[PDB]
C-alpha cells in the first residue's frame, strides 16, 4: 500500500527540477563501447567521466577471452561460490591476484561493492571496533554498518585523530582500520606509512580498498601497499575489477587463514551468485596485459601529467589529487549542474559532485584520464571547458 | 597488525575438521558449463544443486547474444549507472522487465544481493519500520540493517504475528513488509493474499523478492504477485538474473515515482558499477525465451512433480515445498556432511544445510530440478541417494 511510502519520497524534487530546467545528465544512455569517445543520441562525446584508467574494455584480446569463456562455460554459474558456483577459472584468478598483490590467498566477490561488505561485516563483532577514514567509499561505510561492531570515523587522513580515537578504546577488543588507497573524490592517497605505524602500535588490523589504485600506482600497478613498500603492514588488500581491470567483480587478498574465515563467513560471498565466466576471463586477461605491457600505465600517467599541467596553466582550481582523477572546483551546485550539461551538449562527458554529497562551496566536476586518451582529445575537452566556465561565469 | 584478528578467527575450526576428515565439499571447482552434468576433477557429476531452473546458461542463443554484446560494447561499462555506466541496452532491459511483471518502471542492479540492499536501505528511515519474515534471504536482512529504520522480524508465514507487530507501531510512521516469494530453504510460498490484506489495513508498503519465483511461478513465469493475481497489492517486485535468467544482476520494479527515488538514492546503484554488456544481453535473450517457449517452464514442473513423487515413494522426509526445490531432511549435521560428500564421490551434486544456519535436527540436503534434467538422470540420482542414505544409516 502506498500512502506513507508516497509521503517518504514526496520531498525528493531535485530530479524533477533538473529535468524541467533541461539540466538533467544522470543515467545518460551510451550506445557504444566505453572508450575515449562514446555515442549518446547518435552523436560522439569525449569521455572524461570513466574509471577505465587503462582503456582496456575495448582490448580485442580481453573481448575474445570473455567470448571464449562464454563458449566453454556459458552465461552464468547459477549459484554461490560456496555451493555450485565455483569454476576452475575463479580459483585461477584468485591465485593470480594473490601473486600480483603479494598475499597468500584471495576470495572473489561478484562486485567491488560486495568485496567491501564481506570482511567489514564479519571480522570485527560485538565489543570490537572499526575505524574508518571519514571519506571512505560508501561500500566501506555500508560494510562496517553490517558488522556488529562499533564504527568510528576519523578525520580525512588525520593520523592525530586516528591515534586519539584508538587510544580511547579498551585493550581487550579487536580493532580494524579500513581506508581507501586512492580516494576517488579528490584523487588523494592515504598516509599509509603513518596509518600502519599507528595500527602496529595498537595491534589493529589494516584493510586498504585499492579500487582506484590497481593498474594506477604500485609496481606494475599492484596498488597502494606496493606503492609504499608496506605489503607486510597491510592485513587485507581489497580491489575491484570494474576500473583498470575493465570487468565486474572484486576480491580481498590476505593471509590464508583470514581468507579461509572470510570465504566461509561473509554473507556477500555465501549468499550471492559467483562472477560470470566472461567477467573471470576478462579480469584474468586484463591482469596479464597490465603486467606484461608497461606502456598502459606509462601512457595513463603521461596523459594525467599533461592534462593536470594544462588545467593549472588555464587557471582551473584543482583538488589535491595524486592520481588520474583531476577534481575541478566550481563551488556552486547550480553552476556544477549547468557546466555539466553544457559540456555534455558540446560533446564532453564529465561527472558532477554536488550537495548533499559535498558542501555547495566544494561542488566540482571530476575529469578522469584513460591511457587511451590522446593529447588532442585532452586539448579539445579543456578548450570546451574554458568556454563553458566563461559562459557559466565560474 | 594481526594479534587480535588472529584471535577473532581462532575458534572457526569446522572447515579444518571437514577437510581433515575428507568430508569438505564447499567451493567444488567445476571445469565445465553449469548443466545437468558438470565436470569436477575430470569426472562427470549429476547437478541437482543449481538455481538454473530452466537450464538456460547453455542456450547457444543466449551465449551468442552475450558474445555479440561483448563485440559491440566491450567487457564493462567502468562506472555507476548514475554516471557513465548506463547503456541503451540497460534501459531496454528495464522497459522489458517492467512489462513482464506489470509495473511502470524498473532499475537494474549488478547483483541480486544489491537489488535488495537498494530499496531496503533508503525508503524507510528514522521513526519508520521494516517488517521481515524471519526466513527472509540474508540480502533482505542486510538491506534492512543498512536502513535507519527499526527492523522487526515476524514468524515464518505467521500472519497473526505480522498483524500483531504492525498493530503495536505508531500510526504516524511509514512501514514496509519485505518477504521472499518462494523461500529457498524449504521451497514454500509466502501467504501473499493475507500479507497484502494486512498491508492494506495498515497502509504498509509491500516488497516481494522473486529470486526463486521468476521463470518458476506466475503467468509465463512473471512471479509471485502474478501467481496470486495481486500485482495491484505489491509496491515493489524484486528479482535476480542469476537463477532462471541464467545471468548475473537483478532489478526492482514498481511505480515510476518510487523507482525514480530508488535509482537516485540507493547506495548500491549510485556507488557500484553497472551490469556488464554480456549480462544485459544474456538476461534480455533469456527473458524472451522464457515467454516465447512455454516448454521450459512446463518441463521444469514435469521434472519437479516426477522427482517429488519418486522421493516420497522411496520414503524420504521432504520439506513443505511448493517449488522445484526438494528439501530432503537428514536431521544430523554429521550425517548431512557425510551424505553430501558420499553423493559427490558417487557423481551426485546436492547442497547441504547445517548448523548454525538450521538446528541439527532440521539439517537437510537441497535437491533442485532444472527443465533440462531427464527422468533417467533423476532416477540415477535418487538410486544413488537411497544407497548413500542406507550407508550413512539415516
Ligand atoms: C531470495 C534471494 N534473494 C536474493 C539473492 C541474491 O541474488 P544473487 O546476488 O543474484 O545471488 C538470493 C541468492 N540465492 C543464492 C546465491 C546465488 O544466487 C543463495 O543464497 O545461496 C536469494 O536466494
Ligand atoms: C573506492 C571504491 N571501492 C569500491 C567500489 C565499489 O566497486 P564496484 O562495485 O566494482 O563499482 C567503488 C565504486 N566506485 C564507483 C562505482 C563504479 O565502480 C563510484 O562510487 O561511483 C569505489 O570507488
Amino acid at each position: 500500500s502506498k500512502g506513507k511510502l508516497g509521503e517518504k519520497i514526496s520531498q525528493f524534487k531535485i530530479v524533477e527540477e533538473l529535468k524541467a530546467k533541461g539540466l538533467y545528465a544522470y543515467f545518460r544512455p551510451i550506445q557504444s563501447k566505453q572508450d575515449t569517445e562514446v555515442k549518446i543520441d547518435g552523436r560522439r562525446v569525449l569521455m572524461f567521466g570513466s574509471n577505465s584508467y587503462l582503456g582496456l574494455t575495448t582490448d580485442t584480446r580481453i573481448i575474445k577471452a570473455a567470448q571464449d569463456a562464454l563458449e566453454k562455460y556459458g552465461t552464468g554459474c547459477a549459484g554461490s561460490r560456496f555451493l555450485n558456483g565455483t569454476l576452475d577459472i575463479h580459483v585461477e584468478l584468485e591465485e593470480k591476484l594473490s601473486a600480483y598483490v603479494g598475499k597468500e590467498a584471495a576470495i572473489l566477490f561478484s562486485t567491488g561493492f560486495q568485496s567491501n561488505l564481506g570482511p567489514l561485516s564479519c571480522l570485527m563483532g560485538r565489543n570490537d571496533y572499526i575505524l574508518l577514514d571519514e571519506r571512505d567509499h560508501a561500500s566501506i561505510i555500508d560494510g562496517s554498518r553490517l558488522s556488529f561492531s562499533k564504527v568510528i570515523k576519523y578525520g580525512h587522513n588525520n593520523m592525530e585523530d586516528l591515534r586519539a580515537k584508538l587510544s580511547r578504546l579498551p585493550e581487550d577488543s579487536a580493532k580494524l582500520i579500513c581506508t581507501d588507497g586512492i580516494f576517488s573524490m579528490e584523487g588523494d592517497i592515504v598516509n599509509l606509512p603513518e596509518l600502519t605505524s599507528i595500527a602496529n602500535e595498537f595491534d589493529a588490523a589494516v584493510m586498504v580498498d585499492d579500487a582506484h589504485s590497481l593498474g594506477v600506482i604500485g609496481h606494475k600497478g599492484a596498488g597502494t601497499a606496493s606503492h609504499f613498500g608496506l605489503n607486510d603492514d597491510v592485513d587485507l588488500i581489497m580491489g575491484t575489477f570494474s576500473k583498470s581491470l575493465a570487468s565486474l567483480g572484486g576480491f580481498v587478498a590476505g593471509d590464508a587463514d583470514v581468507i579461509d574465515f572470510l570465504k566461509h563467513n561473509a554473507r556477500s560471498v555465501m549468499f550471492s551468485a559467483s562472477m560470470t565466466p566472461a567477467s573471470v576471463a576478462s579480469t584474468l586477461k586484463a591482469l596479464e596485459i597490465i603486467q606484461n605491457e608497461p606502456e598502459h600505465i606509462e601512457k595513463l600517467w603521461k596523459n594525467t601529467d599533461y592534462a593536470k599541467a594544462q588545467l593549472l596553466d588555464h587557471g582551473f582550481d584543482l583538488g589535491a589529487t595524486e592520481s588520474p582523477i583531476l577534481p575541478i572546483f566550481i563551488r556552486s551546485n547550480e553552476k556544477t549542474f549547468w557546466v555539466t550539461k553544457m559540456l555534455q551538449d558540446d560533446g564532453v562527458f564529465v561527472n558532477p559532485v554536488v550537495s548533499p554529497a559535498v558542501p555547495a562551496e566544494e561542488s566540482l566536476i571530476r575529469f578522469s584520464l584513460m591511457a587511451t586518451h590522446t593529447y588532442d582529445q585532452i586539448d579539445e575537452a579543456i578548450e570546451k571547458m574554458v568556454k563553458v566556465f566563461k559562459q557559466a561565469e565560474v
